[PDB]
C-alpha cells in the first residue's frame, strides 16, 4: 500500500510513501498510517491533523472544502496532506483502492429493504455455499464466514469486505441500509446483484413527497454499481421501479408478474403451509419446480423466492438449486420450527413486541391444521406499555394464549402477567403458568398432533433473568427436549 498509487486515479503528483491502514479516527491512528479528515455530522476530522501527525500517519488525506483545491498536495513537518473535494462521497472508492478491491475479489450481492434483510442475505449465503461457494454475510447480526458471523464508515465496508476476501470468502450476500445508501457507505462496491425485498416507509401518502422519495433514491440508485436487480412485485414501490426496468427480475407470491414484459420472472403459483415448512411451487423463464422449505410464513416464501431469482440471475443452475433447497435453515430463533414424529409442531421466535408476536401469530396459523398455541411474557422493569397490547393480540392471533415469566428481572413476575391480562376482553380464558419452562410444557404436552405452538420472546437467547440471576435457559432447548430432538 502506497500513497502515490492509492491516488493515482485522482492525483497524479502524489509522494511515493509507504502506508499501513487507513483510519478515519485520530485517537487509533498509529505509526505509518493514513489519516483520513473528514467533515462529518459536528465533526471536523482536519483539527485533528497535528495529533495524527504527532502519533507519526504517515499521510493524511482530508477534506478540501473552505481549505484547499481539490488535488492540492501541503506538507506538515514532513507529512504530505492531500486535500479532495467531496471526500465524503469519494471515501468509499479511495478505501476500496486502499483495500485492493474487495467486492471485484468475490461476488458481493446487496439486499435492501425495510424487512427480510437478515434473513434474505442468510439464504443467499448459504444457498451459494450449498453450491460450492465459501459464503459470507455482512448485516446487521454481524459480519463473517457462514456460521462463524461475529457482531460503520465506508472505510469500515471496505475493510471488512477485504478482511472476508482475506478469509477465502468467494460471495458475500450484504444487508444495505436506507441510511448506508444515503451516507454513500457502499458507493464504490461492485455488487453482482442488488434484492429489493419491500418498503413500508411510512410518512409518505403526500404526491409530493413519495415523488422526491422516489427521486432521491432513483438518482443514487443510478449511481451504484448495481448489477442484476431483484425486485419483489409483491411490493408497490417494487412495481413501480420494475416497469422502469425492463432488465430486472420480477418476483411474486400474490400474482404480480406482468407476462407482457417478456422480462425475466419468478412466481410461486401455489404454496402449502404444512407441519414442517412449505412447498412451494413456482414457475420462471430458467425453468420450474418444487421446493420443500422448512421455513414458516408468506414472509419467508417471499424471501426465499427472492434469493432464488437472485442466484438463477446470476446463472447458479435451476437443478442445483432445487436439489439444495430442503437444506436452507431459519435464522436461528426466528420462526425457527421444532418438529417430531406425532408431536404438535413447535416454533421458536424472537417477537417480544405487539407488532413482532402478531405478525408471528398470522405466519404460523397458516401452517397450523388444528388449535394455534401462543407461550409469551415481558419483561420487567421495562416500558409497560406493550403489556396489554400483547394480551389482545395473544388472545384475538392464537386460539390459546399461556401467559408466562420473560425476563422478570426485578419486578414481581405476576404484576407483569397482570399487566398483560388487563389487555384481554376475556382475561380468564388464558392460562397462566409460571415458571417459563413449565408454561412451555404445559402447551406443548396438551397441544394435539396437528396444533402448533408458538414459543415467543427469547428466539435464539440462553438466559432468564430472575432478580439479578441470568439463569440458564432456553427455550429452543427445552422444546427439543421435549420432543425428543436436538436443538
Amino acid at each position: 500500500r502506497n500513497l502515490r498509487d492509492l491516488l493515482a486515479p485522482w492525483v497524479p503528483d502524489a509522494p511515493s510513501r509507504a502506508l499501513r491502514e487507513m483510519t478515519l479516527d485520530s485517537r487509533v491512528a498509529a505509526a505509518g498510517d493514513l489519516f483520513v479528515a473528514v467533515v462529518g455530522h459536528q465533526a471536523d476530522g482536519r483539527r485533528y491533523i497535528p495529533q495524527a501527525i504527532a502519533q507519526g500517519v504517515a499521510a493524511i488525506i482530508a477534506e478540501a472544502k473552505d481549505e484547499a483545491t481539490d488535488g492540492e498536495i501541503r506538507e506538515m513537518h514532513g507529512v504530505p496532506v492531500i486535500y479532495l473535494s467531496q471526500l465524503n462521497e469519494r471515501l468509499s472508492a479511495l478505501a476500496g483502492r486502499f483495500y485492493h478491491e474487495p467486492s471485484d475479489n468475490l461476488r458481493l450481492v446487496g439486499v435492501t429493504g425495510t424487512n427480510g434483510k437478515t434473513t434474505t442475505t442468510q439464504l443467499l449465503a448459504q444457498w451459494s455455499q450449498l453450491l460450492g461457494e465459501i459464503s459470507a454475510v455482512m448485516g446487521t447480526v454481524g459480519n463473517g464466514l457462514l456460521g462463524k458471523v461475529i457482531p460503520g464508515s465506508a472505510v469500515d465496508v471496505q475493510h471488512e469486505l477485504a478482511g472476508l476476501v482475506d478469509q477465502g470468502a468467494t460471495f458475500c450476500a450484504m444487508e444495505v441500509s436506507s441510511h448506508g445508501l444515503v451516507q454513500h457507505r457502499v458507493a464504490a462496491l461492485k455488487f453482482a446483484a442488488s434484492v429489493f425485498t419491500n418498503l413500508s416507509r411510512d410518512h409518505l401518502d403526500y404526491h409530493g413527497d413519495m415523488e422526491h422519495y422516489e427521486a432521491a433514491k432513483w438518482l443514487l440508485y443510478s449511481e451504484h454499481h448495481c448489477g442484476q436487480a431483484i425486485i419483489n412485485a409483491d411490493d408497490e414501490v417494487g412495481r413501480r421501479w420494475l416497469a422502469k426496468l425492463p432488465d430486472a427480475v420480477a418476483v411474486s407470491m400474490e400474482d404480480h408478474i406482468n407476462p407482457n414484459c417478456h422480462g425475466r420472472w419468478l412466481k410461486a403459483t401455489e404454496v402449502n403451509y404444512h407441519d414442517s415448512g412449505a412447498t412451494i411451487r413456482f414457475s420462471s423463464s430458467w425453468g420450474d419446480g418444487e421446493i420443500e422449505s422448512h421455513l414458516m410464513g408468506a414472509f419467508n416464501v417471499s424471501n426465499l423466492l427472492l434469493a432464488l431469482a437472485t442466484l438463477l440471475a446470476l446463472g447458479y443452475p435451476l437443478a442445483d438449486l432445487l436439489k439444495t433447497a430442503a437444506r436452507l435453515q431459519p435464522v436461528c430463533g426466528r420462526m425457527e420450527v421444532f418438529t417430531a414424529p406425532g408431536k404438535p409442531t413447535v416454533v421458536v421466535d424472537y417477537a417480544h413486541t405487539p407488532d413482532a408476536l402478531e405478525k408471528a401469530l398470522q405466519a404460523a396459523r397458516l401452517h397450523c391444521a388444528g388449535k394455534l398455541w401462543c407461550v409469551f411474557g415481558c419483561g420487567g422493569d421495562r416500558d409497560k406499555g406493550k403489556r396489554p397490547l400483547m394480551g389482545a393480540i395473544a388472545e384475538e392471533f392464537a386460539d390459546v394464549a399461556v401467559v408466562t415469566d420473560d425476563n422478570p428481572r426485578t419486578e414481581e413476575p405476576r404484576a407483569i402477567i397482570n399487566d398483560i391480562l388487563a389487555g384481554m376482553l376475556d382475561a380468564g380464558h388464558a392460562k397462566v403458568m409460571e415458571g417459563r419452562a413449565e408454561a412451555v410444557t404445559c402447551a406443548v404436552m396438551q397441544a394435539k398432533e396437528n396444533d402448533v405452538v408458538l414459543v415467543a420472546g427469547k428466539g435464539h437467547e440462553d438466559y432468564q433473568i430472575v432478580g439479578n440471576q441470568r439463569l440458564d435457559y432456553s427455550d429452543r432447548v427445552t422444546v427439543a427436549r421435549l420432543l425428543g430432538v436436538i436443538a
